[PDB]
């Protein structure tokens, strides 16, 4: 319906504002962007489905998320990408997790701060019945 189109419009504003907000800042850099293989060639070897910032800005845009779960499972996505590309106790490794950890934490924080539940709730109900 016309109301439901509303609804899912009002999730995407509010995506769009999250994953802004996570991409400007300067901790979660090495996540904006599709990893260069030029830069890193063993990491289309190691990681079968990437997922980073810009493709999260891609996808709203395409309405792939109709719940914030939805969106939450692309977030999950990226950190646990970077737990398993990174798993050495070198420095290099420890940093990109840890930063991968904030990241994951940033986002929930945001949302549990931000996102209405019976909001949530709606979404889940219109897509249940899609
Ligand atoms: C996106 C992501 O998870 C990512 C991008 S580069 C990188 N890891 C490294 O550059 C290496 C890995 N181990 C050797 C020392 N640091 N991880």
């Amino acid at each position: 319906s016309m109301q439901e189109e509303d609804t899912f419009r009002e999730l995407r504003i509010f995506l769009r504002n999250v994953t802004h907000r996570l991409a400007i800042d300067k901790r979660f850099r090495v996540f904006t962007k599709p990893v260069d293989p030029d830069e890193v060639p063993d990491y289309v070897t190691v990681i079968k489905q990437p997922m980073d910032l810009s493709s999260v800005i891609s996808k709203i845009d395409l309405h792939k998320y109709l719940t914030v779960k939805d969106y939450l499972r692309d977030i999950d996505l990226i950190c646990s990408n970077a737990l398993e590309y990174n798993p050495d106790r070198d420095p290099g490794d420890r940093l990109i997790r840890h930063r991968a950890c904030a990241l994951r934490d940033t986002a929930y924080a945001i949302i549990k701060e931000e996102l209405d539940e019976d909001f949530e709730q709606l979404c889940e109900e219109i897509q249940e019945s899609r």
